[PDB]
């Protein structure tokens, strides 16, 4: 209907295409960054988590509690391990005040961890009134942030993310700080025994929830997240974790341990952009509309937070060319007004319904009245953004499986990949497009059929509880 | 160690291979038998060369968001009677209470003058006893909708009307033959004061496997991930799917039009694919499949496809191969007890061999054969026995995939949306528990006409208890 605008959209969509050649390149380059990352500091982060055992699913008769500090909520839960892949969970939820995300000179780290301590006291008083001060509680702490973890219960914050501005916390042991405030309110009997990442929890949770005899050939190997951010972990041979001091590496091998879970934090993959597909829109977003410019570049191309923003910048560039009319819309100066959920309604909308689900999504999101011919092109852009995100999201998984020869161990060898996150859970077709990229990746179609992307929820709870199980009070 | 025996086994293993060329042939021939089976009776063949293709009269699928309601189900097997209550909690979750009971021996006696009334009166009392136990307070107020699972040959004329054809599994009640079992069961439910319990549905256990997965399909949104097939792969096999009302030409036009007038568009078809290609025009066949179908079978000449996929016969096939290898002085059975003990080799025995590794001298296989038939073996023998087991199981999984691929192709299930995906509800000792069976099925699906891109959009998820929860869910969308 409008050949001028149409040709413009066709050109932009082609910039988001990820060819089989590129998947091979990025998969090979990812393994290179993996090995470089396993060396002493001077590649990927590659952070040892010090988790060496996998839950069997038969741990029972014990009750653990765990604390999870997300980006917008604080969470306290109690996980009763009942064995047979079943568990009871009770919890109390608390919001994080908004003044912690601004750089108020009056807000400090202590005020944050004191907030966490009081909620613990309020939660324990709610469900376990009789054992609040006597029980020898073992607590698992899920701190889904960049951390330089030196042991299972010691980790200093490296840098805040997800909109946080508290400088006094950086470079300080977050577990000890949290423990300092738990003693002050009279809960000295609560010992923070484990410091885990949310990916480490996603994996252990699926190990406990997996099947007894199916796991003889179907072993969970990766725990990853695809939501506001992205990150993944896997088990690595102790011999390859050169960051680990040899004494501790030797001590674990002599104890029957063979692997240790590595928190790759692959969101920081190829921060130099030697190979990641990049467009003027990814650059304009990385420098201006980013909270930590220059960091987590791979995450910004796959995170559900930035997917909506990418579309917005495309439309603004199209208005600059007098091709698209925003009229009374409110996109001109409203970053992140386009959300991952908004695009979801566009992904699966049908042209048989004049793309009605998309018109309403745009009106509700930015009062942007549209025509049928416009939504058809907007749909093409959304489907191209999601497809690149799903294709890139497959590279880390394929690289990890290749580097560990997980797919060729037995006659009927299969592997599971635990996933959690608004994108992979609910964004329509995301997993479907991931499986497609896995088929185009070096593992091949025969490799994908032996890979199962099963979703495992509540990693920050059961997973953190299991880490405290094998820890000493 | 023995090149003669090795070469013999490699030749036998090659007889069980199913090539991509064959998968296309069988998938295409299956759809032909599907269409022939849907035509009016008495055409070329007495009832068409095609499959049975039996309408179940189930037209609605649970959405998974139904809540606040409790449904009942009754299941009459060969040796037990079962009554359960399924409370739907929405969000793909549900509560289930049940009581299972043995069938009194008085029904198996001779000369006692047993009649249908005596049987359904017992079922009514058991139902009343169950409702008094778990739903004491609402037994007489609730408008209970019950689904009836009657595991016997039935001529189903509607969703709630079906006449018994013949007793099986050791039953002798003449009053039942040719009578609506739903009406009989309903007659006695009214007498004991449960007139408010309406048997609204008479269901098959395969149809329930599908409906059960419809409610439990929580992973994907149904806008693009719709369950389409419910099948069974255990001792027997069978599957079902939704067919357009217009293609069920055997269906009476009067009943067909009335359903169209209610907004219904599809009806679940009980294919009974176990009887697929009983003429063996194309089904892979070996001397072992023939000797087992005629001698060690209970119904020779019938259910040929079922005997190629049933977990019961997989172990037997191995036995006949080893006996044939001993008859040729190639394999030494020694003190084994295979000579006259059919089915002594079970699917469970083969399971330990399927995934056993040669890195451990195949010890799980050495032990499995000793416990099963006191057959002492050598390492070189177990290597070949494993090759035979893995070849037999692979043929069964490849053949089990043909019907699924055939149904998906005939219904364009994979080409409905941009991100269209489908689920297949499965139950059965073989598909559920035989190691790798599901994995080899997906491989055959990739080699089938749907292609590898089609397999990635097919999900073989397991849905248990079709004759209980499934029968209850069928009654959900049925009218009181």
């Amino acid at each position: 209907s409008d050949p001028k605008l149409t040709k413009a959209v066709d050109s932009i969509c082609d910039q988001f295409i990820v060819t089989k050649s590129k998947i091979s390149q990025l998969t090979e380059y990812f393994i290179d960054c993996m090995e470089k990352g396993l060396e002493p500091c001077e590649g990927l982060p590659m952070i040892p988590t010090f988790v060496t055992d996998k839950p069997s699913g038969q741990e029972h008769g014990v009750t653990m509690l765990a604390a999870d500090l997300g980006g917008t909520n604080f969470r306290v839960c109690s996980v009763e391990l009942l064995g047979n892949h079943e568990f009871k969970i009770e919890q109390e939820k608390s919001k994080i005040p908004t003044f912690f995300f601004q750089d108020d000179h009056h807000v400090t780290s202590k005020d944050l961890f004191q907030h966490m301590a009081l909620i613990t006291h309020q939660f324990l008083t709610k469900h376990h009134k009789d054992v609040i001060q006597d029980y020898k509680w073992k607590m698992g702490f899920t701190f889904s942030y960049p951390v330089d973890q030196t042991s299972l219960s010691s980790g200093k914050l490296i840098r805040w993310t997800k909109g946080f501005k508290i400088g006094d916390t950086v470079g300080q042991d977050v577990v000890q700080l949290f423990q300092q405030e738990l003693n002050d309110i009279g809960l000295s009997n609560v010992h923070v025994v484990a410091l885990t990442n949310d990916t480490t929890g996603t994996l252990l949770a699926r190990c406990y929830a997996s099947s007894d005899a199916a796991r003889a050939i179907n072993e969970p190997v990766i725990g990853c997240i695809f939501g506001t951010g992205t990150n993944g972990c896997y088990m690595e041979k102790l011999e390859n974790i050169h960051k680990l001091d040899p004494a501790s590496r030797e001590e674990l091998l002599s104890q029957g341990k063979t692997h240790m879970c590595i928190n790759t934090e692959w969101g920081s993959f190829d921060n130099e952009l030697n190979h990641l597909p990049t467009t003027s829109y990814d650059i304009k977003i990385d420098q201006q509309f980013s909270t930590n410019p220059g960091f987590h570049l791979f995450e910004k191309r796959v995170s559900g937070l930035y997917l909506g923003e990418i579309l917005r910048n495309i439309l603004l560039d199209l208005e600059k060319q007098e091709l698209f009319d925003l009229k009374e819309s409110v996109l001109k100066n409203n970053p992140f007004i386009l959300t991952t959920e908004t695009l979801s309604h566009i992904e699966i909308d049908t042209v048989e319904n004049d793309l009605q689900d998309t018109r309403d999504a745009l009106l509700k999101a930015a009062d942007l009245e549209t025509t049928f011919e416009e939504r058809v092109l907007i749909q093409k852009l959304v489907r191209a953004i999601s497809r690149r995100a799903a294709f890139l999201a497959a590279v880390p998984i394929a690289a990890i499986l290749i580097k560990t020869n997980a797919l060729n161990q037995s006659y009927h060898c299969q592997v599971e990949v635990g996933c959690d996150g608004s994108v992979v859970e609910h964004y329509p077709g995301f997993r479907s497009m991931m499986r497609h990229a896995l088929a185009l990746s070096p593992i091949g179609p025969e490799g994908e059929r032996d890979v199962h992307l099963r979703i495992s929820k509540d990693g920050s709870g059961v997973g953190a509880a299991l880490c405290a199980l094998h820890a000493n009070y």
